[PDB]
C-alpha cells in the first residue's frame, strides 16, 4: 500500500529508495539521464571524475540500507584504508603521526561506487528506475503534493505519475526552487559561503607493488595564513590506479594543462610530496577541472507552510565544498532521519515537515564544519544569518585550532577529532571532560619532521627491473 516517487536516481535517491521500499508498496525514480550498464561516467554525475571520499560515518550507513555494499565494493577492487594509521597527511598543523586505526573510509572511484550501490538498490522489483525523463512539476498544490507531472524524452509524452509521498533528490543543479514557485510556496533562505574554489583531476597507474596496501595522502592549506587555499590530494582506487586532485581557492586555483598540474602538485602546495609520488606514476587522463564548490544550504524546514508528502534531502537541500568530502556521508545521515520520521508518524500529517526538519538536523555538521572553514580565505563570498558564522567565528576557530593541533600528537584527541570528522560521532562529543582533558594534556609524540611514509610503502614506488 502506498507510493513514493523519487526525483533523481543518484547516490541519495539510491539510498532513500532502498530505505523506502521498506515502508511503501511502490517506488518509482524519475531521471533525466541515461544509465550505463557497468561502472562508467555519466553526465548526470559529472562529479565522478574527482576523487570521491567514503568516510566511515557515511559508509556504515550504506553497509545498513543496503547490506554487502562494502564488500562488493572491496570485492571489486576499493581499498579501505584506516584513519589515521593509513593517511599520510600534511594538516594546517603538521604532518598527522600516524597512530593506530581510529575511523576508516572507502576508496574507489565514484563510477564504481554509484554502480554498486544502484544494482544493490534496484534487486528489490520493486524499485524501477525510469530513465531519460523530465521532471516537469509537483502535482497537487501547497497543501500536499500527490505525485509528479514527467516527460519521457523518446516520445515527448508528457504523463502524471501519482504519489503519497515525493522525495526531491536531484542534487545540487536541482530544480526545487522553481518546482515549489509554480506549486505556490515562498522562496526558502539560501545560505552560502563561496570560497571560489576550483577542482583539477588526473587519473594515473600506481607503480605495480603500490597498487594495494597504499596510503592515502593529502596536503591541506593553512586555513589560518591569509593566503589563497591550496591542497592536494592523491587517493588509489580499484585496478591498480591513482586519482590525484588539487583544489585552490580564488587566487591560487590549478591550471587545465598537463604540465601545470604536476607543478601546482608540487610547487603550488605547501608541501610538494603528492608532486614527488606522481612522478612514480604514468598519467592516464587529461585535466578534469570543476568550479561546483559553493557551501549551499536552503532552510526548507524553515518555510511558513509546507506541503504534506514532499521531502527534499542530498545536494538539493544542502551542498558543501568537497575538499572536505561530507556531502555522501550527510545524504546517507538525512535518509535515516526520513526513516526514523516514518517509523514515528507513519504517513499522517506532519510527516513532510517532521521529516525536513530532521534533515536539517542531520546536515548541520557537515555544513559548520566546511563552512568555518571557507569563510577564512581572502576573497570569500557569503551569505548567511547564522552566528556561528558571524558572531562566534574567532572564539570557534580558536577552540578549533587547537583540538586540531593536539590531534596530531595525541591519540585521544585525534580519535574523538576523527569521529567528529568523519560524521561518526555528533559535534557534542567533542565536549566531552574526557576530551578536553586529552587537550589539555598535551603532545604524546613529537611533530614529525618529514612525511611519515613507512619504508615499506616507498619500497613499492620502483620495481627494481634494471637489476641483475
Ligand atoms: C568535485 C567533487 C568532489 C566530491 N567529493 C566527495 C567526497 O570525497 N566525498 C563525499 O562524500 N562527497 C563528495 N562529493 C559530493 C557528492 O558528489 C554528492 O554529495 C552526492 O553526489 C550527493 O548525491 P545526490 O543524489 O544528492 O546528487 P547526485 O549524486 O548528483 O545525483 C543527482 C541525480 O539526479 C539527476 N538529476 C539532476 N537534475 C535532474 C533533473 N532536473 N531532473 C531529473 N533528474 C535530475 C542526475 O542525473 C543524477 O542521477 C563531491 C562533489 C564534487 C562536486
Ligand atoms: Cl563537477
Amino acid at each position: 500500500t502506498r507510493s513514493a516517487v523519487v526525483l533523481g536516481g543518484g547516490m541519495a535517491g539510491m539510498l532513500v529508495s532502498s530505505m523506502l521500499a521498506r515502508h511503501v508498496g511502490s517506488v518509482t525514480v524519475i531521471d533525466r539521464d541515461a544509465f550505463p550498464a557497468g561502472p562508467d561516467l555519466r553526465k548526470g554525475v559529472p562529479q565522478a571524475r574527482h576523487a570521491h571520499i567514503l568516510w566511515s560515518g557515511g559508509a556504515r550507513i550504506v553497509e545498513e540500507l543496503l547490506p554487502g555494499t562494502t564488500d562488493r565494493l572491496l570485492g571489486a577492487g576499493a581499498h579501505r584504508i584506516g584513519i589515521p594509521d593509513g593517511q599520510v597527511s600534511y594538516t594546517a598543523y603538521g604532518w598527522q603521526h600516524r597512530f593506530p586505526e581510529a575511523q576508516f573510509m572507502i576508496a574507489c572511484s565514484r563510477a564504481l561506487l554509484d554502480w554498486t550501490v544502484r544494482e544493490e538498490t534496484l534487486r528489490e522489483e520493486r524499485i524501477a528506475l525510469v530513465e531519460k525523463t523530465e521532471v516537469l512539476a509537483l502535482l497537487g498544490d501547497a497543501g500536499r503534493v500527490t505525485g509528479v507531472r514527467v516527460r519521457d524524452q523518446e516520445s515527448g509524452e508528457e504523463r502524471e505519475v501519482p504519489a503519497d509521498l515525493v522525495v526531491d533528490t536531484t542534487g545540487r543543479g536541482s530544480p526545487s526552487k522553481r518546482l515549489l514557485a509554480e506549486l505556490g510556496l515562498p522562496a526558502p533562505e539560501e545560505e552560502f559561503v563561496d570560497s571560489g574554489m576550483v577542482y583539477a583531476t588526473r587519473l594515473f597507474r600506481a607503480p605495480e607493488a603500490a597498487a594495494t596496501n597504499f596510503p592515502l595522502v593529502s596536503v591541506h592549506a593553512d586555513h589560518r595564513a591569509g593566503r589563497p587555499g591550496c591542497n592536494a590530494v592523491l587517493m588509489p582506487i580499484e585496478d591498480g590506479r591513482w586519482i590525484v586532485t588539487v583544489s585552490g581557492t580564488r587566487g591560487g586555483e590549478p591550471p587545465a594543462d598537463d604540465e601545470g598540474f604536476a607543478r601546482f602538485a608540487r610547487d603550488g602546495v605547501r608541501h610538494p610530496l603528492v608532486g614527488e609520488l606522481i612522478a612514480k606514476a604514468q598519467p592516464l587522463t587529461s585535466v578534469e577541472r570543476s568550479r561546483s564548490t559553493v557551501n549551499r544550504r536552503l532552510h526548507y524546514d524553515r518555510l511558513a507552510t509546507w506541503p504534506e508528502g514532499l521531502v527534499v534531502l542530498g545536494d538539493a537541500v544542502a551542498a558543501f565544498n568537497p575538499v572536505y568530502g561530507h556531502g555522501m556521508s550527510a545524504a546517507a545521515h538525512s535518509v535515516l532521519a526520513l526513516r526514523s520520521q516514518l517509523g514515528q508518524r507513519a504517513f499522517q500529517p506532519g510527516l513532510a515537515r517532521a521529516a525536513q526538519r530532521a534533515i536539517a538536523v542531520a546536515v548541520d555538521d557537515a555544513w559548520v564544519l566546511a563552512t568555518s572553514h571557507d569563510i577564512g580565505y581572502p576573497g570569500c563570498r557569503t551569505q548567511t544569518r547564522d552566528p556561528r558564522l558571524t558572531r562566534h567565528a574567532g572564539e570557534r576557530q580558536r577552540v578549533t585550532d587547537l583540538v586540531g593541533l593536539t590531534a596530531t600528537r595525541n591519540q585521544v584527541v585525534n580519535r574523538a577529532a576523527v569521529a567528529l570528522n568523519t560524521l561518526s560521532a555528533g559535534m557534542a562529543s567533542m565536549q566531552d571532560p574526557a576530551v578536553m582533558a586529552a587537550v589539555r594534556r598535551g603532545p604524546e609524540v613529537p611533530a614529525p619532521t618529514e612525511p611519515p611514509l613507512r619504508p615499506d610503502e616507498v619500497a613499492r614506488l620502483v620495481s627494481g627491473a634494471g637489476v641483475t
